[PDB]
């Protein structure tokens, strides 16, 4: 399902060794991209810029009557891919997990969610590439 002018291509992030990285160079490895280093002399090779990871806590209590305690988990990643002298897209992901409240587990899992959903917005970004002449 990744588009084919995006095989391969340059994953660039803050922490290449970090979890979210990993997991996102996981999925694109899963879905058959090869992965160039950022210095590469290879032409118009797409790049995928990990730009902001975000994890939010929040905890509410609701007065019914008699109290109710809910918690959320919210992980948001802001990225961009560029296409080489053409334009630069900005997509995201959100997970959102609720509960009744270990912890670093929902989270390793929650990048993998975030890396998936990344990794499903390239086909609308080549599909605006196309019609943008």
């Amino acid at each position: 399902q990744v588009p084919s002018t995006m095989k391969v291509m340059i994953l660039d992030s803050g922490d290449p060794n970090g979890p979210l990285s990993r997991a996102v160079r996981n999925q694109l490895r899963l879905n058959g991209v090869e992965l160039l280093d950022k210095e590469t002399t290879r032409k118009d090779v797409p790049s995928l810029r990990l730009g902001k990871v975000s994890i939010a806590k929040d905890t509410a209590s609701v007065f019914r009557n008699g109290q109710t305690a809910e918690y959320q988990m919210i992980m948001t990643v802001n990225a961009t891919v560029l296409i080489p002298g053409r334009d630069i897209y900005p997509i995201s992901a959100k997970v959102f997990r609720s509960f009744f409240d270990e912890q670093d587990m929902i989270v390793k899992e929650m990048y993998d969610r975030a890396a998936e959903q990344l990794i499903r917005k390239l086909p609308s970004i080549r599909a605006a590439d196309i019609r943008s002449d």
